[PDB]
């Protein structure tokens, strides 16, 4: 990772949390192209103290991202480790977590957007997928939403996919089964069970998400209904908007083995 300097980020106001982190915006001031002085906004991740020991695993997630270049994938500026602080640097996306974008703009989104986002999805994960690279946390959460549909334009959305955070192969098994269903069936059974269909599972998940208007699948249910459900080996309802029930359910495949390759997916979606 690129090292950067505490005195050139300022931290602003709080964006929220993940797991064992704070998130806020922030500005980083460098010699950009051409040698010109920017202030440019970033994103900044910052570990728990009290979960220092997850640091490692902190930065893996993100350093997984930055091998690798993609339109779809968020840019990783670098890390700030400069104290007792672990900080990561990502670029800060204007319109935030696509399960939130869902939820506030759920009434003018329409199958047309759901599609267009699903695929850009998709075509990332086929990227990752064609790389081995398992993603781990695959969650409308984790997608960030760049630029807004423009009918005006005929732009469509654009989305990019996050770094996935602390891996679920060293979170505490409550943590695990609070994430259910976006965690697979094999996950829970054994979270080093991680696997590249993990990311099928929970793509099928994030789909359901992105048809549900940001409604978070199985929430009315604590952790012990959350287990007895993959113990009952349910599958998720239908959204209202239907029109990908199918795909959600071929991808939330209780057998890892059975679930769909990412081209299968994307020939799925093009089908609709
Ligand atoms: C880089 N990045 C992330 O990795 C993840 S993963 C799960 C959440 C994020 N977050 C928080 C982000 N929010 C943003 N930009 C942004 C823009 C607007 C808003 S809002 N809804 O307050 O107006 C929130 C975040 N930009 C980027 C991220």
């Amino acid at each position: 990772f690129h090292k950067i300097r505490n005195e050139d980020l300022i931290f602003n106001e709080s964006l929220g949390q993940g797991t064992f982190t704070k998130i806020f915006k922030g500005v980083r001031r460098e010699v950009g192209d051409y040698g010109q002085l920017h202030e440019t906004e970033v994103l900044l991740k910052v570990l728990d103290k009290a979960h220092r020991n997850y640091s490692e695993s902190f930065f893996e997630a993100a350093s997984m991202m930055s091998k690798l270049s993609h339109k779809h994938l968020v840019l990783n500026y670098g890390v700030c480790v400069c104290g007792d602080e672990n900080i990561l640097v990502q670029e800060f996306v204007k319109f935030g977590s696509l399960d939130t974008y869902l939820k506030k703009n759920k009434n003018c989104i329409n199958i047309l957007w759901k599609l267009e986002v699903a695929k850009q999805l998709a075509a990332a994960m086929h990227f990752l997928e064609e790389n081995t690279l398992i993603h781990g946390n695959v969650c409308a959460k984790n997608i960030l939403l760049i630029r807004e549909e423009d009918r005006k334009t005929g732009n469509p959305p654009f989305i990019k996919l996050s770094d996935p955070g602390i891996s679920i192969t060293v979170l505490p098994k409550d943590i695990l089964q609070e994430r259910i269903p976006w965690v697979p069936p094999e996950c829970i059974e054994n979270p080093k069970n991680l696997n590249l269909a993990t990311d099928k599972w929970s793509f099928g998940t994030t789909l359901w998400e992105i048809c549900s208007g940001g409604d978070k699948p199985l929430s009315a249910l604590d952790s012990q209904r959350k287990l007895q459900f993959y113990e009952d080996r349910h599958q998720l309802p239908a959204p209202k908007a239907a029109e990908l029930a199918n795909l959600i359910n071929n991808c939330m495949d209780y057998e890892p083995d059975h679930r769909p390759s990412f081209r299968a997916i994307i020939r799925d979606l093009n089908s609709l």
